[PDB]
């Protein structure tokens, strides 16, 4: 009868759930071992760091004071324990860590992924895959933007987007470089300052310069997503062909990695980059020179100019610091 | 000599960290069998779920069917099969979930901190003490501008500030939620009509309106930063003495826990919440009054005008849910 089917369910019920439930107390004792050994070992490799670190310090100290014969052996040491703290920190790298500063306000949580390299590498690629369908997101709306409307209204739609954007991509940069990476820091200031500049621009109403301006600012983001595009494009591609040669850890090889492909598509990608920033200079310019108008007194014009400039002169300071490392 | 102590360094570091090494090592195997547990897992109470449903359907489907006397039975079936998934549901929640839609957008990472019932009632203790933090800030901001100054400015750098709380707290309660709790879902929907009121009021700069307006506007929002510091003082003492008796899970009892303070102390919270929804519909008036004015076409106004009266009957409808469910 129907009674029997739920009987049946009943004693399957009981059997399996009672597998279920030893099993899963005894992941509880296995957890609570692999915590307390994970913090165990945390707290001694924590130890070792205190006592490198002395250590290099006094090797440090000492070495003015070193004649060459002895200096010699030393450099020799510093290199080695060098090699040696550097695998320390690539087997820390495989424990949690503590968020730095800064999620500590906005999540204030633990977060790392040290499961795989595996897991990291794909992180990596969604992380990629959503900056690429973002941007083309705001591609189109530019396109249309620039086309139809004259309307203030949809410049602060899509402003509210973009801003919306590169605050989804700091923590994106936050997450991922506390899961460790080589971000070189003057990375993040660039994505915070366009964010300013976007919500100064929200601000500031209707005006014989704001209509004067929109079209310029609006054609240079569409640049720029499309330099975001091809910049997308290079990475992924060098980043899964030396995934398929060695690692593709995080980005950085000190080498082009096709050494064909990478060389080529670098030097494809540079007249580009140069042309944005080229690009941005040339609005700035056309800011500053319109800040000196006297038909209109505008709290807001200069206070948008000065991040121009800013990002301007970090950019340029970047891409030398690339070039002069690709060169030699 | 300082060589010799280089040396005793290098044995020192030699034996400590073959032992670090090694155990790290016997981690990385412990981590992988952890690991591969829980997938397993996972995939049996996942396969348990979806057979319990099944039956749960089918004996839904089965009951109108069903005569009296072998429905005594089913009901008492169906009870036990309720605790029984509620049971699954409470040890599933020791194991790790997915994010839910949101976060799969905004971080698209694991992060649930299913460590110890002690690790998430101390994440609730700084979700409410940075809620009563920012919130006495705002405050202080609040005052001042009210005091202080006319420019639109510093009310563009209190929305700034206000609109960069609500998207903090919404991440804060939804990794609260996926984490566990009830938060009765019509919640979160508050904070992100708050987002969009700040942002249009951010927008739409000085005219007649504006200055008539700011002034009850910022007073609304100094009542409503202390009607969120007594709830946030009266949630801290009842969860405190909750957790001092018997567990203080989450923020729920289903019963005025100290019962003497717990029901003084919503019985006198009640009135300030009446009286925000109060000046809040007061407010609301105002505005919808003032639309109507010809002197200007505000574009702006209606647009903030509607999600006051949205958010109005909201509250008065949570409320009211909560004074019916405690009085029976």
């Amino acid at each position: 009868g129907p009674l029997g089917d739920c009987l049946r369910d009943w004693e399957d019920l009981q059997q399996d759930f009672q597998n279920i439930q030893e099993t899963h107390r005894l992941y509880r004792l296995k957890l609570e071992e692999l915590t307390k050994l994970q913090n165990n070992c945390t707290s001694s490799i924590t130890r070792q760091k205190k006592r490198l670190q002395e250590l290099a310090l006094a090797l440090k100290k000492c070495k003015p004071s070193l004649p060459a014969e002895a200096e010699g052996a030393a450099q020799e040491l510093e290199n080695q324990m060098k090699e040696r703290q550097g695998l320390f920190f690539d087997m820390e790298a495989y424990l949690p860590k503590k968020n730095g500063l800064y999620l500590s306000l906005v999540l204030g949580n633990v977060n790392v992924t040290l499961l795989s390299k595996q897991a990291k590498f794909a992180y990596k690629d969604e992380y990629e895959k959503f900056k690429l369908y973002l941007t083309i997101i705001l591609i189109l709306i530019s396109f249309t933007c620039r086309f139809l409307l004259n309307s203030r209204v949809t410049d602060a739609a899509f402003n509210f987007l973009l801003v919306w954007y590169y605050c989804t991509l700091t923590i994106r940069e936050s997450i991922l470089i506390n899961n460790g990476s080589r971000i070189k820091g003057w990375w993040v200031f660039h994505h915070y300052v366009s964010t300013f500049l976007s919500g100064v621009m929200l601000t500031w109403p209707d005006g014989l310069m704001y209509q004067k301006f929109r079209n310029q600012f609006l054609s240079f983001s569409m640049y720029q997503s499309f330099v975001q595009f091809l910049q997308y494009y290079y990475q992924s591609g060098c980043l899964y062909r030396l995934r398929a040669l060695g690692e593709r850890h995080t980005m950085d090889l000190t080498v082009e990695g096709f050494q064909s492909w990478m060389w080529r598509g670098l030097t494809f990608l540079l007249p580009f980059l140069f042309f944005g920033h080229f690009w941005q200079l040339f609005n700035a310019l056309t800011l500053f020179n319109l800040a000196q108008d006297p038909q209109c007194k505008e709290w807001q014009v200069l206070m948008c100019g000065f991040p121009f400039l800013l990002l301007f002169l970090g950019n340029f300071f970047t891409t030398l610091r690339v070039v002069h490392h690709k060169f030699h």
